[PDB]
C-alpha cells in the first residue's frame, strides 16, 4: 500500500529531523561540556549614621556593616541592630524570658538546659521594679531583644551601592572570562547601576534594588532580617567570540512564614579593654543574608562528540525503522 | 509452534509491565527536576564557663565559641583552647621546637626557611633554666602548646542546641521552602530536641547528638577538634501537596588518622591597645568543624517528559521484540 | 554468498569486542559512582615583618594575614596594606577624588548619592595646601589610597607554607580518605615541598609555587592582589586496595584585565578604646584570594550496575546485527 510507505517515511522523516534539530542543533551535542572554577569578591559602598538615644552620632562604614570583610560569597549587609554596651562578667538579674521567681528558694544552683543566659547563683533579685530574676553569672547588661526599632536604624542601607567580581575559568578549554566584560569601562562603573533591562552589564547593584527584585520590601526585611540569592549563570559558547559570554544574574528571595523565625539575625561581639578592665560591645544584627552562586558550563566543537551523536543519530533512526515496520506489518 | 509463542508474549508482558513500571513511578520520568537554591543559617545557644590557672572566671556565650558570626554554613564550635595573654611585639626568646642553641655563634641572623617564629636578632637567650632558644623579634610571649588540656575546657558544648534554619527555592517551579515545617510550630521548638526516629522534624540538633550520630565520640574529638558533616536532602514530589515536603537530615563523620595530624585545631588573635601599646591575647582553639551541604530536587508532572518517556518504553519494547524473536528463530 | 557472513560475522565481533571493552573497563560501567562529602581546612605559617615610615615594625604573624580565623576553603593572605592610623569619629574634610569646592556655598548638607564618605556640613576645610574639600561628619583621618607601595609590605609572603587538611568520605560505601595517606608519615611532612612530580602528595603547598604554577606572577600579584583557585580531584577505584587512592592537586589561575580593577582588595577595621575615646585602625589589604574546590567519585563492583550493562550491551549488540542486515538487504 501506497500510504503506508507514506506514513513510514513521514515518521522516519521525523525521528530524523528531531534528533538533528535536538541533540545537534539545539542541545549542543557537538560541544563538550566542563565546569567553571569561580572566586566571588563582593565590595560594598555606603555610609549610614545612626543617632539613638543617650548614644554619640555612630558612623557605620563598608568595614562596619560587611562582617565578612574578606569578600565572602556568603556576606551579611547590616540593616538593624540592638546595641547593649559596657558588657561586663560579673552577677545580675537574667532576662525575664528565661524564667521569673518570686522567692530565692525558687532558683537553683546550675546551668539552664534550654537557652542558658549563665551559671545560676541560687539567689532571687530583682530585675526591676515589677518581677524579678534569679541571678546568674554572665556578662551583666543583659539584652532586651523584646524592643525592635520599627524605623530601621540603617534604612540608609537601601541605596548602598555593591559590586560584585567574578572570575570564572574553564580548566579544559584554558578560558577565562571575568564580570568586568568589555562593554564595561572604568568611566562607566562610575556613573551607571544595575538594571535588568537598561544596564544589565553593569556590575554596580543596589542593594534596595536587589530586594525589590526577588519579591521582598526592603524596609519590612530590614526591620526582622531577611535572606536574598543571587546567581551569576554563564552559559557560554567557544564557538563564537568570547565577547559574546557575558554573565547573567538572577535575584531569588529566600522567605519563610512570618508567625514562627521570621526573617535573620546573628549577634557577635567587640571586644575591648577600657581602663584596665575587659568589656565589650554586644550587637544583635538584624540583616539580609546575600548569597552568591556561580553555576555555568562551556561549549566547543570536538570530533569526538560529534561523532557519538552521529552513531546515536543513526541507531535511534535504524530501530525507529523498524519499529514502524513491525507495528505496520502487525 | 505453541511454546514459542507463549514464551515471546510472555516476554513481551514482562517488558511492556518493566517499561510501564519502572522508568515511570519508581524513576519518576514524567516529572522534571530542578536543584534547589539554599542558604545556611545557623545559631547555637549555649553558654560554657572555662576557669584557667592563673586567670579569672571565662564566659564564653553564642558569639565566642561560634567564631563565623554572619551565620555561614562552615563554622566551628569552639571545645579546647590555649590561651596566651598579654602579648606584645619584642625581643623574647623563641620556642624549643623551632632551634635548640647553646651558643651565641650558633644562632644565625635572619628569618626561618620553614615554620618561622620571628626575625632571629643572632644571640642565644635562655628560655628556661634547661635548653636555650634564639631570640627572635615577635609576639611576646611565644605560645607552648606542648600540653593539651586533658579535660575539655568546653565540656559543656556537648549539649549545645544548634538550630539550624535552610531556606531552599526551586526556579524552575518558583517554589519557596523551609526546614520548619507546618508540623513544627512555636511551642514545638521551646522542648524539642532532633531524633533519628521520635524527632525527624525538630530543627532544633544537639551537638552531642550530632556527634554520636556520625560514628564519632564527642569526649575524645572535643579534646583535638574533628570534623562532622551534616547534609540536609531534600526530595520533593510537587506532585502532592507541599505538606509531605519534609527535610531529611544525615550526619557524616569525616575523621582522619589519630597518628598524623589529629583533629582540626586554628589560632586567632583580638588585638586591643591598653596602656597607650598594642596587645593581643592569642588563642590556640580546638574545634568540631560543622559543614551544612543541602542537596535535593523537586519533581512535578510535565508534558513533555511524559512523551520522552513513553517513546523510550515504545523503543524498548520494539527491541525486546526483535530481540526475543530473532533468539527464538535461531 | 561467503562473503556477506564473512561482513556480517566481522561486524558483530566488532561491536561485541566493543560493548565488552568500552563501555565496561573504559567507562567503568559495572561500577557505580556517588558524590563525596568534603570538608576542607587550610593552616599557614609564616612572619613578616613591615617597617612604615613613623610607624615602629610591625610583625604580621599567621593570624594576622589569613583573616579567616577558622580557615574556610574561601580565604585571603596578606600581601599588601593601607594603614590609616588612630581615625576617630568626627568633622573632617573629605577626600579630594570625591569632591572639591572653591567656596563653601559648593558642597550642600546631606549625604552623597554614590560612594558616600560622610555627612556634609556645608562648609569647606583645605584638605592640603592647593584643594579644599567638603567638610564631613566622621572618621577624622582619611584613608588616601593614590598611593601604593610599589614593594609588596609583605613580599616575604611568596615563601610561606601552606598545609592544606582535606577528609572526604563515600556515604553509598561508607569509606573515609583523607588528603594525609599511608605513604605520607610524620617525619615526611617535616620536610616536604609540594611538586608535580617530585613531591606529588605532600599537603605543604608553598605559596609562590602555587601563584606560579597557576600562570601568575606572585610580585605583581603581591602588590595590588589577586585571585588563585586551587581544586583537589578525587578518582579512586574501590575495587583496588584503599592505598590506591590519592588525591589529584591542580591550580587554576583566575585572572583579569589589568586596566578595570586590577587584583583583590578590601577593608577592615579594628576597633579599640584608648583614652576613654572609641578608635579604630583602616587598613586597605591587598591580598591574593584562595578558593579550595574538592569533587571526586568512587566506583565498587556491584551486581545490578553489571547486569543493566550487560542488558544494555545484549540490545546494542541485537540492533547492530539487524541494522548490518538490512544495510546487506539494501
Ligand atoms: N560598591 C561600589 N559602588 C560603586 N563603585 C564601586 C564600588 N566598588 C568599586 N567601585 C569602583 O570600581 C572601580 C574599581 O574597583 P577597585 O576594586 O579598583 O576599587 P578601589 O578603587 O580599590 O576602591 P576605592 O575606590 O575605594 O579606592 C573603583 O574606581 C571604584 O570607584
Ligand atoms: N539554638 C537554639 N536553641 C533553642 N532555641 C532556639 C535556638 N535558636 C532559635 N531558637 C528559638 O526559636 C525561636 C525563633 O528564633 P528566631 O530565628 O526568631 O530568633 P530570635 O527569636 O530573634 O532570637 P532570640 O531567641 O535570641 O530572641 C526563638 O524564640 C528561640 O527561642
Ligand atoms: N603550613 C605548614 N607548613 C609546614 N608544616 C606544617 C604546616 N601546618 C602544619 N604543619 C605541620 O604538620 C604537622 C601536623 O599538623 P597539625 O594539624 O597537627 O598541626 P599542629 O601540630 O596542630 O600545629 P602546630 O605545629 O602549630 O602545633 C605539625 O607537626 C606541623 O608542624
Ligand atoms: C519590668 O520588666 C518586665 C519584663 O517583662 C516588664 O514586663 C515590666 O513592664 C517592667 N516593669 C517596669 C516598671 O519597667
Ligand atoms: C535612597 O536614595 C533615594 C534618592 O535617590 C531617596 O529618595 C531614598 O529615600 C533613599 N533611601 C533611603 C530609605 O534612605
Ligand atoms: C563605556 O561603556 C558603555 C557601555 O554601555 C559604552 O556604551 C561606552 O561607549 C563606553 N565608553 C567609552 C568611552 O567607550
Ligand atoms: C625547659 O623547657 C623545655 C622545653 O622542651 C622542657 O623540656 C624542660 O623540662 C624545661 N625545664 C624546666 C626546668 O622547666
Ligand atoms: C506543635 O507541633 C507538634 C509537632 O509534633 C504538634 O504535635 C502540636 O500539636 C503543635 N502544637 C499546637 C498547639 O498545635
Ligand atoms: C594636595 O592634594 C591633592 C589631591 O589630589 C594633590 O593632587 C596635590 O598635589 C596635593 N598638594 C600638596 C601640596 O600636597
Ligand atoms: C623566597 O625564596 C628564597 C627561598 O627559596 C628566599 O631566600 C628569598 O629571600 C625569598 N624571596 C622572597 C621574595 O621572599
Ligand atoms: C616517610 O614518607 C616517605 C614518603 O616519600 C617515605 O619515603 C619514607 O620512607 C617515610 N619514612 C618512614 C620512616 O617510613
Ligand atoms: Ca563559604
Ligand atoms: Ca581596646
Ligand atoms: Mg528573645
Ligand atoms: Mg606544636
Ligand atoms: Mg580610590
Amino acid at each position: 500500500n501506497k500510504k503506508v510507505g507514506v506514513i513510514f517515511r513521514l515518521i522516519q522523516l521525523v525521528v530524523l529531523v528531531y534528533v538533528i534539530g535536538w541533540v545537534f542543533v539545539y542541545e549542543k551535542g557537538y560541544q563538550t561540556s566542563s565546569g567553571l572554577i569561580s572566586s566571588v569578591s563582593v565590595k560594598l559602598k555606603g555610609l549610614a549614621v545612626t543617632q539613638l538615644q543617650g548614644l554619640g552620632p555612630q558612623v557605620w562604614d563598608v568595614a562596619d556593616y560587611v562582617f565578612p570583610a574578606h569578600g565572602d560569597s556568603s556576606f551579611v549587609v547590616m540593616t538593624n541592630f540592638i546595641m547593649t554596651p559596657q558588657q561586663a562578667q560579673g552577677h545580675c538579674a537574667e532576662n525575664p524570658e528565661g524564667g521569673i521567681c518570686q522567692d530565692d528558694s525558687g532558683c537553683t544552683p546550675g546551668k539552664a538546659e534550654r537557652k542558658a543566659q549563665g551559671i545560676r547563683t541560687g539567689n532571687c533579685v530583682p530585675f526591676n521594679g515589677t518581677v524579678k530574676t534569679c541571678e546568674i553569672f554572665g556578662w551583666c547588661p543583659v539584652e532586651v531583644d523584646d524592643k525592635i526599632p520599627s524605623p530601621a536604624l540603617l534604612h540608609e542601607a537601601e541605596n548602598f551601592t555593591l559590586f560584585i567580581k567574578n572570575s570564572i575559568s574553564f580548566p579544559r578549554f584554558k578560558v577565562n572570562r571575568r564580570n568586568l566584560v568589555e562593554e564595561v569601562n572604568g568611566t562607566y562603573m562610575k556613573k551607571c547601576l544595575y538594571h535588568k533591562i537598561l544596564h544589565p552589564l553593569c556590575p554596580v547593584f543596589s542593594l534596595g534594588y536587589v530586594v525589590r527584585e526577588s519579591g521582598q520590601d526592603f524596609r519590612s526585611l530590614a526591620e526582622k532580617g531577611g535572606v536574598v540569592g543571587i546567581t551569576i549563570d554563564w552559559e557560554c559558547d567557544l564557538d563564537w567570540h568570547v565577547r559574546h559570554c557575558k554573565p547573567i544574574y538572577q535575584f531569588h528571595g529566600l522567605y519563610g512564614e512570618k508567625n514562627l523565625s521570621p526573617g535573620f539575625n546573628f549577634r557577635f561581639a567587640r571586644h575591648f579593654v577600657q581602663n584596665g578592665t575587659n568589656r565589650r560591645h554586644l550587637f544583635k544584627v538584624f540583616g539580609i543574608r546575600f548569597d552568591i552562586l556561580v553555576d555555568g558550563k562551556a561549549g566547543k566543537f570536538d570530533i569526538i562528540p560529534t561523532m557519538t551523536t552521529i552513531g546515536s543519530g543513526i541507531g535511534i533512526f535504524g530501530v525507529a525503522t523498524v519499529l514502524c515496520d513491525l507495528l505496520l506489518l502487525h
